[PDB]
């Protein structure tokens, strides 16, 4: 099309895939490299409580991991304002830059702005057995609603976007929890 002035694409990986409150004006299915996703976060704000944790997702550094999810494009000339109200809603996360890969095999791989959990974020619980991660799920809700329905959304999500070969951590955990 026509060369914009600036850009700024966020990548997708949690609750962003399926629910954005922020504008955007574009959206592309893709994958990054060098991490993997897992249900190593506590949540005592959305999906569990102070007391009773439910479990998100967070990435980890893995060099033969990939995460498949959705690239945002921020408004142009809104960029700085959205990556404002992005940044100062992370309850806190780092930001990097990573190349994120088109699904489509039309459009070039480019540089996206990434949110990464820290080990020094408080809710952080850390790794699990799968049993375990899926009970916590099972019997966790909070302000934003219950734990399963969050890995249901994520699960329908990345299913409607490419195989489940794409995330056999999520899947197991689904059709782990679906048991119940």
């Amino acid at each position: 099309k026509v060369p914009r002035g600036s850009h700024m694409w966020v990548f997708g990986y949690g609750s962003l895939i399926w629910k954005v409150d922020f504008p955007y004006q574009d959206k592309l299915v893709g994958y990054i490299t060098n991490y993997s996703r897992r249900f190593w976060q506590g949540s005592t704000d959305h999906r569990g409580v102070p007391g009773k944790p439910g479990r998100v997702v967070t990435l980890v550094e893995d060099p033969a991991g990939c995460v498949w999810g959705v690239a945002y494009r921020l408004p142009v000339g809104k960029e700085e304002e959205v990556k404002a109200y992005l940044d100062f809603g992370q309850k806190g996360y780092r930001t990097t830059t990573v190349i994120f890969y088109p699904k489509d095999p039309t459009t070039k791989p480019f540089s996206v702005l990434l949110y990464i959990g820290t080990c020094d974020n408080p809710d952080y619980l850390g790794p699990a057995p799968l049993e375990d991660i899926a009970e916590q799920i099972f019997n966790a809700a909070g302000p934003s609603g219950r734990n399963t329905e969050y890995l249901f959304e994520l699960a329908n999500s990345i299913r409607n976007l490419v195989p489940e070969e794409a995330d056999e951590h999520l899947f197991a955990l689904e059709k782990l929890v679906k048991e119940r």
